[PDB]
This record gives structure tokens, C-alpha cells and sequence, in this order.
């Protein structure tokens, strides 16, 4: 079956925030509120902000999972193309088939679900650093949207679930993802069709 993508703020008032980076040619990662769509270059830092009304307990965990947006493709597992799967860009932690990685977190953990075969990456929730109102996770996407043998120009969603130490759903949110060479231009072009 297909993982739930239904928004759920839950007890702790869980929602996602994004940097306001604009669409200049030099930008590596930019978000479109209009499309609720993130545009990142291959393997480059993709900051996602966790916002809460109340601090969840210690041992709370944040999980990222990719699915295909279109109904006909939803049952197919999102994974890296054979080319990117084979290439030597391994960090020693991430499985080579996994699209979504986390950088600068040695407590990162990766799951091949034994039932659904779905890929996900999970880190411990940490409260905001002193002088901050949200928690930032740096994701890396390791395959282009245009990759034949992979996503093959098919739109994907990233599902961020907040869960406790025992794996109970606390909150869920989602955003569309495109991995492309010129994020600035592509966002500006996709917003032009409004
Ligand atoms: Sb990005
Ligand atoms: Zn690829």
C-alpha cells in the first residue's frame, strides 16, 4: 500500500519552515510557497526547518521518505538510478540506493522497510540552538529528477514525520521536490505558469 501524506500538526504543533533564498542563478537550494515545492542541485545542502509550539520529549525522531506524486506511480518505491547507485560518492553511512541522505549528523540512521521496501532516513530531534526558533536538518538528494532508470522526470514528494522513541506518529508534513541543475530558473519558470 501507499504511505499517508496527510498534514498533521499534532500535540506539539509540528510544521515545516524554509529559508527565503530567492531565484538568483547562484542559489543552490530554493523553496516555492506557491507550489509548496523545493528546488535543489544534486547532493547539495537542502535545509528543512522543524517548527513546534511545544518541545517534544528527548529521544523524539524526525524521518524523511520520498514517494511519487502521481496516483499511477505511488506504489513504486522511489530509489536512485543504477548509475548514481554505482557511483563512488558513499559517505560510509547511507545505503547506495537511497535518494535522501542527511549531512553533518553522525547519529543518522537509514531504513529499508522489510514489508513495504520503502527507503527512509531518521535523525534524533534536537531543540532549536540558542538564538533560534526552529531546528534545521541538512538533507542531500543524490539523484536528478531527469535521471532515466530513476525518477525519469516524475514529480516526487518528501514526507517528514515526527515520531517518539517508540515510533508513534506525533506529526506529519510534506513538500514536492525537484533535483535540477538551475533551481533558481526552474522555480521562476514553474511560478510563471500562474
Ligand atoms: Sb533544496
Ligand atoms: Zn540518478
Amino acid at each position: 500500500s501507499v504511505p499517508s501524506q496527510k498534514t498533521y500538526q499534532g500535540s506539539y504543533g509540528f510544521r515545516l519552515g524554509f529559508l527565503h533564498s530567492g531565484t538568483a542563478k547562484s542559489v543552490t537550494c530554493t523553496y516555492s510557497p506557491a507550489l509548496n515545492k523545493m528546488f535543489c542541485q544534486l547532493a547539495k545542502t537542502c535545509p528543512v526547518q522543524l517548527w513546534v509550539d511545544s518541545t517534544p520529549p528527548p529521544g523524539t525522531r524526525v524521518r524523511a521518505m520520498a514517494i511519487y506524486k502521481q496516483s499511477q506511480h505511488m506504489t513504486e518505491v522511489v530509489r536512485r538510478c543504477p548509475h548514481h547507485e554505482r557511483c563512488s560518492d558513499s559517505d560510509g553511512l547511507a545505503p547506495p540506493q537511497h535518494l535522501i541522505r542527511v549531512e553533518g549528523n553522525l547519529r543518522v540512521e537509514y531504513l529499508d522497510d522489510r514489508n513495504t521496501f520503502r527507503h527512509s532516513v531518521v535523525v534524533p530531534y534536537e531543540p532549536p540552538e540558542v538564538g533560534s526558533d526552529c531546528t534545521t536538518i541538512h538533507y542531500n538528494y543524490m539523484c536528478n529528477s531527469s535521471c532515466m532508470g530513476g525518477m525519469n522526470r516524475r514529480p516526487i514528494l518528501t514526507i517528514i514525520t515526527l515520531e517518539d522513541s517508540s515510533g508513534n506518529l506525533l506529526g506529519r508534513n510534506s513538500f514536492e521536490m525537484r533535483v535540477c541543475a538551475c533551481p533558481g530558473r526552474d522555480r521562476r519558470t514553474e511560478e510563471e505558469n500562474l
